[PDB]
């Protein structure tokens, strides 16, 4: 009744997922914390996209997590200085 | 010395290759993305000056991980720019 909006919830779950992935690699400690942190946030937007109605709800839902998992990163980065 | 030479060598390799990592996964009528690139070759040359011109080691520590720190936030305003209404 609905496919091709089942498809777009499932394709920005996914690209939740990776794009945690991505921000991970290339950051080498509160580290333990930034995981959690990142983890929290897919979790939260992988069950709001679950909720989404239109597909403008769920690329905001996909740019928002995206904003928060690198403004996460900046904190962490900012937080080895000395 | 020379041991400051080569601790600014590298750094500035870890702000050159990082600005290609920042970059990847990032990929969307028309995108801010040229003005994010010269946003953060922005602040690598300013960061790559600023090492240059650092005293210890520890100053060079802090630069790095500061450019890391914008370089992220700038990605993360560039996102927040994507969604509507």
């Amino acid at each position: 009744e609905n496919s091709e909006m089942d498809q777009a919830k499932e394709k920005a779950k996914i690209a939740v997922s990776k794009y945690m992935s991505k921000v991970l690699d290339g950051v080498h400690s509160k580290i333990v914390d930034l995981f959690k942190e990142l983890e929290a946030i897919k979790q939260q937007t992988i069950f709001d996209i679950d909720n989404a109605k239109t597909e403008v709800e769920i690329d905001n839902l996909v740019h928002d997590a995206f904003s928060k998992m690198n403004a996460t990163v900046a904190k962490f980065q900012k937080g080895l200085e000395t």
